[PDB]
């Protein structure tokens, strides 16, 4: 229904008592949080993803309620998806932000998400590794030490340097095969609305996952992947 807000006194108490345990929050009047939604709905060689407008609308409204300015991209090839991500990573607003969200919705394979022109004979794929590399501690200094939340809906889904430089990420992934709004996005929005005022990000994700704890829904439970957060991320909605 509505995003429940965190009382300002609870925000202050938690930020004072648990300051070393949670990501710091920039004050609301000097803050310029950005979020990005990429959604592919029409493909040259894949079924359409109808009702995506409802998922986009819901996620945009949720993120704006969480005080993110939302850029929406639709129906891009893998090349253009990577371009959009690099452009977003260089935005100067991130300097005066405390965090970001990246929401990706398309068909997917194991290694990444499909662009609009993807075919099995001529693949068009944005690799997940590319996403994490674009925003890592070397390549995105303005988001360094800040939580980078990647929400992925992709139907039909040395490393020591990677472990050192890819920090403060979390990915929340649904790979439910295709067939209004999608179940994963609806549950995600409901749990943020009901719980983000009191629980940190991973507790919200766990409430989402618990909603799939039934015999017939368990196979579709979204997964937390590539977790490298060093603190807990409280959103303090309304603050």
């Amino acid at each position: 229904d509505a995003l429940k807000l965190c009382p300002h006194e609870e925000f202050l108490r938690l930020c004072k008592e648990r300051a070393e345990e949670i990501y710091p929050i920039k004050e609301r009047n000097n803050r310029t949080r950005l979020a990005l939604i990429i959604c592919n709905t029409e493909f040259d060689h894949l079924p359409p993803r109808n009702g995506a407008d409802f998922d986009i609308t819901g996620m945009k409204e949720l993120l704006e309620g969480l005080d993110y300015s939302v850029d929406v991209e639709e129906n891009l090839t893998a090349r253009d998806m990577e371009s959009a991500l690099r452009a977003f990573a260089t935005r100067p607003e991130h300097k005066s932000s405390d965090s970001t969200f990246l929401v990706l919705m398309s068909h997917g394979i194991l290694e990444g998400i499909c662009g609009t022109v993807h075919d099995e004979k001529k693949p068009d794929v944005l690799l997940y590794d590319t996403i994490f590399q674009i925003f890592n501690n070397r390549n995105c200094l303005s988001l360094k030490d800040k939580p980078k939340v990647i929400i992925v809906q992709a139907a039909r889904g040395d490393a020591v340097y990677k472990t050192h430089v890819e920090k403060d990420f979390i990915a929340f992934c649904s790979s439910t095969p295709h067939n209004m709004g999608s179940i994963f996005i609806t549950q995600l929005i409901t749990c943020f609305q009901k719980y983000s005022w009191c629980c940190h990000l991973e507790e919200v994700f766990r409430k989402v996952q618990q909603s799939f704890e039934t015999p017939r829904a368990k196979a579709q439970m979204p997964t937390i992947e590539r977790l490298s957060m060093t603190r807990y991320f409280y959103l303090f909605p309304g603050n």
